[PDB]
């Protein structure tokens, strides 16, 4: 294994590094207004010597966006797919690319089996040509990995079943800046070339002066330099016609020829195009022949790549015509007169990549090595797409759900073959598509239409009643004696009871268990374990009645833990927000132990009086002017107070100080140590009044934020031996901090209402002596070292936080993980901040027509992790990297991969089973099975069962490390055949594996296994 944290890659360009030296000037550059006049010496290229030219025709087809998939597919995707296989097929010469594999597998499967051969045939031939292969071209910011690998196989999966190909060519033009994240599965997936474009301006510019537009891009650990991927950056403001001929868009627009009139199209530099005919071929060869020329300057081959296509072009036959035609025209007279030293053609992304290293393979070019990101994007001057980190955030929060139940799903169900009648495979192939479709640069984003919005919920929505459904028909058949095992496979075993999602305040969704000495008088629960150790996790139930008690299987009491449900109403009338407790339901708290990647059952039985083994929580409301709060049947009388500062400590953990606003103010760790200073505090930002106005895409905030005006708000605090919490109804927001004896966890209901051009921040305020240094996740992948610039503005600061960000000084570190991604900053040395909503009246002039008024109650969650780092092993000050600890790490887990729950929904299970799984590897706390999936249907004589395995990093610090035991995933299913290494597609065999045995994977890598079975 490489060494993930102490040995700093020597690269040509370190993305940090780079922004640290860089001026960032916005000064008008001519034609190219963010550029500079290119020149070129006209005796470059020569007779053997040639500028060889490939233009290759695409169309940018958003899977919803302006409209929805099916409005986009009827209206534009199904006609631009007829046309390029009727004009395709009669046109041998000319070329296309696609890169959305969700429209394709649409088109494709609705063709009758005439049209599916000749499709098959121009694919077969090199005519069409598949870039990427992904189900979506996905956002590079919010998504998380797991999430693009997702949505990656599921269109190279089609791909390699219906048209026997694989691309290994990438082509990612439209998400809004960049991640490295995209090479380190692409390379892991068989790519060998990709392609990006949304890049900072300031970027394009320097990368472009030095000719650093295409380079080996490595990860920010990678020492060696095997996750190398050659990358080509385009050098323009758009991937449309006009700025990708070369650098003069006035030029590059007359030969974009669907902009004559007839297309309702034009040119915004007052020249239009004109019909190339024999009169003027050679001024129109001439003007463009040097644009080409100027864009090849760029570069270091000889080998030009002219994208030529905008979004959903290639619609109409007569578009087709008047671009090839015209182009045909200019390539003949073009190729023909020698003093050009030109070779020009149709090509694809594949032909260009083979020719570029064929260059670089005669000696003829060497290239330089590249790590770092490419957030925060600028596309002109201030206006940085820092907004869409965090748009719609309840959608991005609904996506992390999805993401987990997707995993639970295929894992749970991958333990066994099942019946076709089950409808397994095909509930499993819906949530799967759903998932991957809110991948899009316009789902997760945030960056869609209203009704587009509701569009992905609704298919998100059926998605997670899938995964449902497949869920509880497994824990079924895993917890049943065999010879008992019933199954109706359309029949409701077991409901999910989720706390989280949608969350309380957001929506009454939870069933309540309902027991009575005249109805029923227990109930079994069953908790999976998605992750590859043992865990114990804190879950709640509804119950009809305090008075319950939790066995195991085994009837060995466990100690539970009774608190009341309490909502919070913004009350119109008192005009305060403020909690009702639950007179005929309460929550039960019991400590759950599940075996790795297993199951555990548990059993609630209701009794007259308390129970020996349940404890109550005391409850104490913090208001000036109280009223009652009676509580039903629940055991202990509600407290009341005036304001006040308040401490609470659950089991051996930190104790947590809180303000009279019932807002954190400090973390003692131990009984001994400081009160290191931790504030809560929210804050918003504004839009400008004039200039230029945030939306959908840009933050553009009017200066600082400035505080919340609290009030006095009410604050509740529920104390128990198993958990406690502070919640405050804030305006905008009940806080709320949870315990229960590690690190708290914070929930957000986030209810922005209508206060229109508003962003809401979490902000946290230390005196950690961070600088200007700070660390976000990419993609819940890595974690990447920023640095905050004060010659940049303020939005050009904020990051994605997909999953996690911190600070830290010599002694001292805070991290915070959330379960949803949101943007977030370090605006001052000791602090942390997270956008948890935003509001906006005003469209930001990037197509959306839009702002974003459909805003909804969100449950924002978080991990709050305060630790010391001083017995750390770092990374040394120069190396692009940070690493979590074990806490860290294991509170994003709790976050992502929470136990699920499951309500049995009868009154009486027979045959049930107290255990699955006691018997699997509980494997190293960094290792993680991210992916089983059971790849073959149950005709298969030779079953297979896919596993992604990743480890990540973390940081030494001085804890002995538990003994765990080596994790094989090839012998975690009996009568095993093969194991063979895979791509992480699953759809290539790269080794096959002595002993059947799947080695684990070193620190920071991801690796796939396919185990075959004899059935
Ligand atoms: C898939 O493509 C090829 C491998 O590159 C052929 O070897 C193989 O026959 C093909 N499968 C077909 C054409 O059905
Ligand atoms: O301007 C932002 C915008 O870029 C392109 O035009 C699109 O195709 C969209 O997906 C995206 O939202
Ligand atoms: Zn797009």
């Amino acid at each position: 294994c490489q060494d993930v944290v102490q040995d700093v890659p020597n690269v040509d360009v370190q993305m940090l590094e780079l922004y640290d030296r860089m001026s960032f000037k916005d000064i008008d550059g001519g034609v190219w207004k963010q550029g500079w006049n290119i020149k070129y010496d006209p005796l470059k290229y020569n007779a053997h010597h040639k500028l060889k030219v490939f233009v290759v025709p695409h169309s940018h087809n958003d899977p919803g966006w302006i409209q929805t998939f099916e409005e986009y597919y009827q209206h534009d995707t199904k006609h631009i797919l007829s046309n390029a296989l009727r004009h395709l097929h009669d046109n041998p010469e000319m070329k296309f690319i696609w890169a959305e594999i969700s429209y394709f597998a649409r088109f494709y499967h609705d063709l009758g089996e005439n049209k599916k051969l000749q499709m098959k045939s121009i694919v077969k031939n090199g005519q069409l040509e598949f870039v990427t292969g992904g189900w979506v071209m996905p956002d590079e910011a919010n998504s998380h990995w797991r999430n693009v690998l997702l949505q990656l196989t599921e269109g190279q999966t089609w791909l390699k079943q219906f048209m026997n190909v694989t691309p290994t060519a990438s082509w990612a033009i439209d998400p809004f800046g960049h991640s490295p994240t995209m090479p380190y599965i692409l390379q892991k997936s068989g790519f060998k070339n990709m392609l990006i474009q949304r890049t900072h301006y300031s970027v394009k510019k320097e990368l472009a002066q030095q000719r650093q537009l295409e380079f080996l891009w490595r990860q920010i650990w990678d020492n060696k330099g095997d996750t190398a991927l050659f990358t080509h950056m385009m050098p323009f403001y758009s991937y449309d016609i006009p700025h990708t001929c070369g650098p003069d868009p006035k030029v590059c627009c007359q030969f974009d020829f669907k902009r004559m009139g007839s297309f309702g199209l034009s040119c915004p530099w007052k020249v239009p195009p004109r019909t190339i005919s024999d009169q003027n071929v050679a001024a129109r060869s001439d003007l463009l022949v040097d644009q080409w020329k100027k864009k090849a300057e760029l570069y270091r081959t000889n080998v030009l790549l002219i994208p030529l296509g905008d979004n959903f072009r290639f619609k109409q036959n007569t578009e087709w015509d008047v671009q090839r035609v015209n182009y045909e025209r200019l390539f003949e007279h073009i190729n023909s007169q020698a003093h050009f030293n030109v070779q020009a053609q149709f090509g694809t992304l594949q032909e260009y990549f083979d020719a570029v290293h064929q260059a670089e393979r005669a000696g003829q070019a060497e290239f330089p090595t590249l790590s770092g990101d490419f957030f925060t994007y600028a596309d002109r001057s201030d206006n940085y797409w820092s907004g869409y980190y965090t748009s719609r955030p309840y959608h991005k929060r609904m996506d992390r759900v999805l993401m987990h139940y997707v995993r639970a799903a295929e894992m749970l169900s991958a333990w066994h073959s099942w019946d076709g009648m089950a409808r397994i495979e095909e509930r499993l192939e819906q949530a799967r598509r759903e998932l991957s479709l809110f991948q899009h640069h316009d789902g997760i984003t945030g960056t869609a239409k209203t009704h587009v919005v509701v569009d992905y919920e609704q298919r998100m929505q059926e998605a997670l009643k899938a995964c449902q459904m497949v869920m509880q028909q497994s824990v079924y058949r895993l917890l049943t004696k065999p010879s008992i095992y019933s199954p109706d496979f359309s029949f409701s075993y077991f409901t999910l009871d989720d706390s989280r999602w949608p969350g309380s305040g957001v929506e009454d969704s939870r069933t309540t268990i309902i027991l009575g000495e005249d109805i029923l008088p227990s109930k079994h629960v069953v908790m999976h374990n998605t992750l590859p150790h043992w865990r114990e996790q804190l879950v709640d139930f509804y119950v009809s009645s305090p008075f319950v008690s939790v066995t195991d299987l085994a009837n060995n009491p466990v100690e539970a833990q009774v608190s009341p449900v309490w909502s919070w109403h913004h009350d119109t009338l008192t005009k305060t927000i403020h909690p009702q407790g639950s007179t005929t339901k309460y929550r039960i708290i019991f400590k759950a132990r599940v075996p790795p990647m297993g199951l555990a059952t548990y059993v609630l039985t209701i009794s007259d009086s308390k129970p020996e083994h349940t404890s109550y929580a005391s409850n104490l409301l913090l208001r000036k002017n109280p009223t009652s709060l009676p509580l039903g049947q629940y055991p202990e009388d509600v407290k009341f107070g005036d304001p006040r500062e308040i401490s609470l400590r659950v089991g051996n953990g930190p104790t947590l100080a809180f303000s009279e606003q019932g807002l954190l103010k400090s973390i003692q760790l131990t009984q001994d140590s400081p009160h290191v200073p931790v504030h809560f505090k929210f804050l918003k930002y504004g839009v400008r009044s004039h200039g230029d106005r945030s939306g959908a895409y840009l933050f553009l905030p009017n200066g600082p934020a400035s505080p919340v005006e609290l009030g006095q708000p009410v604050v509740l605090v529920t104390k128990g031996k198993l958990e406690s919490s502070v919640s405050v109804g804030l305006p905008s927001v009940v806080h709320q901090t949870i315990m229960r004896g590690g690190a708290p966890e914070i929930r957000n209901l986030v209810d922005i209402g209508s206060l229109d051009n508003t962003e809401i921040v979490m902000r946290l305020e230390t005196h950690i002596d961070s600088g200007d240094i700070f660390y976000t996740d990419l993609n819940g992948l890595q974690f990447i070292k920023r640095r905050r610039l004060d010659k940049l503005p303020l939005q050009a600061n904020y990051y994605p936080i997909p999953s996690g960000m911190f600070i830290e000084d010599a002694n001292t570190r805070l991290t915070l993980l959330t379960g949803q991604p949101l943007g977030g900053s370090s605006l001052a040395s000791g602090e942390l901040e997270i956008m948890q909503d935003r509001r906006l009246a005003s469209d930001d002039e990037r197509g959306l027509g839009q702002g974003v008024l459909d805003n909804k109650p969100v449950l924002h969650i978080y991990r709050l992790v305060l630790e010391k780092v001083n017995n750390c092993v770092r990374p040394s000050k120069l190396h692009p990297a940070g690493y979590l600890t074990s806490a860290a790490h294991k509170a994003s887990q709790s976050l992502l991969d929470p136990l699920d729950k499951f309500i049995f929904a009868e009154n009486e299970w027979i045959g049930a089973q107290g255990q699955f799984g006691g018997d699997h590897p509980s494997a190293r706390e960094d290792l993680d099975v991210s992916v089983m999936r059971r790849l073959t249907k149950s005709s298969a004589k030779t079953q297979r069962v896919g596993y992604v395995l990743h480890r990540t990093n973390l940081m030494q610090c001085g804890t002995p490390e538990e003994h765990t035991q080596k994790l094989d995933v090839c012998h975690l299913l009996p009568n095993v055949a093969r194991c063979e290494r895979t791509t992480l597609t699953f759809l290539q065999n790269l080794e096959h594996l002595d002993g059947m045995v799947a080695p684990e994977v070193c620190p920071m890598e991801t690796a796939a296994y396919v185990s075959s079975h004899s059935s």
